[PDB]
């Protein structure tokens, strides 16, 4: 059914659970994506290897479950408890996939606990404020589903996220490219094409990669990384979204791309604000400590605050006004970061 493709083993990364540090992150810039083989030291909590799509059913209630239907490359809106009917039917018509049941606010809920690593870096988890005018964007836990010749066609996450993917049972395997240059200006006009799901996108790249991710294993996806997923064994997984500060330039580079093409990370750049004053304060607090800041949150804050000025040009503003908080004042926040960086950047001291 497939093709011929370059060495994971080459690029990715290995780690133990342990080893999965923010400090860890910090050294590589979180480049490549990290299969950890065992999930012991990742912090995650989850059911039993017994637990079983059934066993789904049970807690988020039979609650109306997007589904993708692969055969005929359509989306429809069905109940769970016909899904889990197709899913245990000996003989399976369409080739169905869920790959978008958000499960964070059901009962689910706390049977499932996300990667440690995965909380500490989110941006969502740590500075989305308690209270604001915006619905908090819940990508954190999704419950995936997927048969036998399941495929999604090659795609960047929304809104320049990152993803965690534990196999719980079955198999996925991810056909995996860099986003270079090179390779997101191939792939913006491959997805903006007519006919986008004729051509076969891994043939137009240097280097695309084969990772198998079997039972009790778990994947982290680095941002704008572009993916193809195949099940080649009925799988059930867990996994979810993040954004984090260890690559800001990547994560907007991302976004908006996915903004010229046109699924999506809500209030993203509500976040960013949010963000941007977090990093404020960062700058503020280590120049009065006498401390410099790391490398990638330099380059990361001023790639924030060239997004900052693009949002809020006078041709733009229509656009991107209804995502700023009104507890940001825009222009003092713009001028505020561009002087501490700088200070950083300025030689005389
Ligand atoms: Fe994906």
């Amino acid at each position: 059914r497939s093709r011929t493709f370059d060495s994971s083993d080459e690029v990715i990364l290995k780690p133990t659970g342990n080893q999965l540090t923010v400090e860890f992150l910090e050294e590589n810039s979180f480049s490549v994506p990290i299969l950890v083989l065992k999930k012991d030291g990742l912090g995650m909590t989850l059911p039993s290897p017994s637990f079983t799509v059934r066993d789904v059913e049970h807690y988020v209630g039979s609650k109306e479950i997007d589904v993708i239907d692969v055969t005929r490359q359509a989306d429809c809106k069905m109940k769970l408890g016909d899904f889990v009917k197709y899913y245990y039917s000996g003989k399976r018509e369409k080739v169905l996939n869920v790959i978008s049941l958000e499960f964070s606010d059901t009962r689910l809920s706390n049977l499932v606990e996300t990667p440690k690593i995965v909380r500490k870096l989110s941006w969502v988890e740590n500075l989305w404020p308690e209270e604001c005018v915006f619905e908090r964007p819940n990508v954190q836990k999704y419950c995936l589903m997927s048969v036998r010749d399941s495929y999604t066609d090659f795609h960047i996450d929304f809104g320049g996220t990152s993803v965690w993917y534990h196999v719980l049972k079955g198999e996925k395997i991810f056909y995996l490219i860099r986003p270079t240059n090179a390779n997101l200006t191939l792939f913006e006009c491959w997805s903006s094409s007519s006919n986008q799901n004729e051509m076969f996108f891994g043939d137009q790249v240097d280097k695309c990669y084969k990772c198998s991710v079997k039972q009790g294993q778990t994947l982290f996806i680095p941002t704008g990384w572009i993916h193809a997923v195949l099940t080649p064994v009925d799988c059930l997984a867990f996994g979810g979204n993040f954004l984090h500060s260890l690559n800001i330039e990547m994560q907007l580079k991302a976004y908006e791309i996915e903004k010229r093409l046109s699924f999506r990370f809500p209030n993203f750049e509500t976040i960013c604000w949010y963000v941007g004053k977090h990093i404020l304060d960062i700058f503020r607090g280590l120049r009065e400590n006498r401390r410099h800041p790391a490398s990638y949150l330099v380059h990361g804050g001023k790639a924030l605050n060239l997004a900052f000025r693009a949002w809020t040009r006078k041709e733009a503003l229509p656009d991107h006004e209804d995502e700023i908080p009104e507890t940001v004042r825009t222009v003092q926040l713009i001028k505020d970061l561009a002087r501490e960086i700088r200070l950083v950047e300025d030689i005389f001291q």
